[PDB]
């Protein structure tokens, strides 16, 4: 069928597409010593009080990049449980709203053999609900991560093209030195389909990846012993103390510093950080460090690396980068002062009663999958 070729570098031209022959090659072809260090800190599911207090203790306002501009992350949110006026707290300050789906389905083979259909109405779907409950209206909601990682295949992608989404970052890349910079789906994967029963993409789709680099877990990296990597951080099952943790995030980070200076993700679950305090601390304490003896690193939303993508810019360049200076550092009022708290039902969900709140009137339906509006009116 018309699968997508190999990556040609003379008809994949930046800003609306990058490629190289494995992944590794730096955009623009910019020196590694002179590209910015890009890290991007990720958190998955709900946001909600479990986790909003936790964000607060990170993101302090007080930690801010070369450019003077508070630290961004990414998060890819699901629905269930959701306070969309944290939602929308969290991308007033700055930070980087994508959609996790409307019912984190738990059936992993449901992901994997999923209809074109079947993705918009929970990716396309979310990002309805969001734009409406968190009242964002800047079509900044543009990136996509599937539960559980599920690739789905051609039809995920193809979704995401008619959907006009911006990237996805579901693929994982398997453990790789140097690792894989961001690359477009018109042309094949610099990698192989990484992961159980994983269905890839094989044809031209014009949406970026942000791929998961796997990062390596081996407490003690010089030997040549072989160990899976891990792609989500809780994921890493032999990392037990702060220590190990610390240490696990500067391997980590030389790796990617030492090479092709290929943004580093750090994919993260709140609870995980919640329920281990040692990492929690361990982790604060990485950032702290890295922040103060590092002028060249930047911690910064999925869709920031792609406008770095689509412009390359030198660690001198950087401080000025407008892209990276948006929302730097906010300070100012919430939206609303006490948001509406809804108790919701729907026959989409039969039994349960779901808290949503928002600054908007409640609406008469908990959204989901067939109403995600929660309007309910007749299609
Ligand atoms: C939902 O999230 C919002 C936003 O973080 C929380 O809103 C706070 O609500 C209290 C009410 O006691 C107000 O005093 C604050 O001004 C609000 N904060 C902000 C930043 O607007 C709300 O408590 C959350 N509710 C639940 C149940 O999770
Ligand atoms: C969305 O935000 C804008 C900007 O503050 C505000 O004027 C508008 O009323 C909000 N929309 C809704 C439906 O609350
Ligand atoms: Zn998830």
């Amino acid at each position: 069928p018309n699968r997508a070729p190999p990556c040609d570098s003379s008809q994949c031209v930046l800003p609306d597409c990058f490629c190289s022959e494995d992944g590794t090659v730096i955009p623009g072809d910019l020196p590694a010593r002179d590209v910015p260090q890009m890290i991007t800190i990720t958190f998955d599911d709900a946001i909600n009080n479990n986790n909003i207090e936790l964000y607060k203790e990170i993101f302090n306002g007080k930690r801010k990049n070369p450019n003077g501009c508070d630290i961004k992350a990414t998060y890819f949110v699901s629905h269930k449980y959701t306070n969309y006026s944290a939602v929308q707290e969290t991308h007033r300050k700055g930070h980087e709203i994508a959609v996790h789906s409307i019912t984190h389905n738990d059936d992993e083979r449901f992901w994997s053999n999923a209809t074109v259909d079947d993705w918009g109405k929970e990716m396309a779907g979310m990002r309805v609900i969001i734009e409406k409950f968190s009242n964002i209206t800047d079509n900044s909601v543009v990136g996509v991560r599937a539960p559980y990682l599920r690739v789905g295949g051609n039809n995920q992608f193809t979704m995401m093209e008619e959907q006009a989404f911006l990237y996805d970052s579901t693929i994982t890349a398997p453990l790789s030195n140097p690792p894989l910079w961001p690359y477009t789906m018109y042309f094949r994967m610099p990698h192989r389909c990484h992961g159980n029963l994983q269905s890839c993409p094989t044809r031209s789709h014009a949406v970026w990846e942000m791929v998961m680099n796997e990062l390596d877990r081996r407490e003690d990296p010089s030997n040549d012993e072989y160990l899976p990597g891990c792609a989500m951080v809780d994921s890493c099952s032999n990392i037990l103390t702060g220590d190990q943790f610390y240490n696990f995030l500067n391997h980590n980070f030389d790796r990617h510093y030492e090479q092709n200076r290929a943004p580093l993700g750090l994919y993260f679950h709140a609870a995980w950080l919640k329920n281990n305090p040692e990492f929690l601390e361990a982790f604060l304490y990485w950032i702290d460090e890295i922040l103060q003896s590092h002028n060249d690193v930047y911690f910064v939303t999925m869709t920031q690396v792609i406008q770095w993508v689509q412009n390359p810019r030198t660690v001198t360049e950087a401080k000025n980068f407008e892209p990276w200076r948006e929302k730097c550092s906010v300070e100012g009022n919430p939206a609303c002062w006490v948001p509406h708290s809804c108790k919701l039902t729907s026959k989409e969900v039969p039994g349960e009663t779901i808290n949503l709140q928002t600054c908007l009137r409640c609406p008469v339906n908990y959204p989901w999958l067939n109403d995600p509006t929660g309007d309910g009116h007749y299609h």
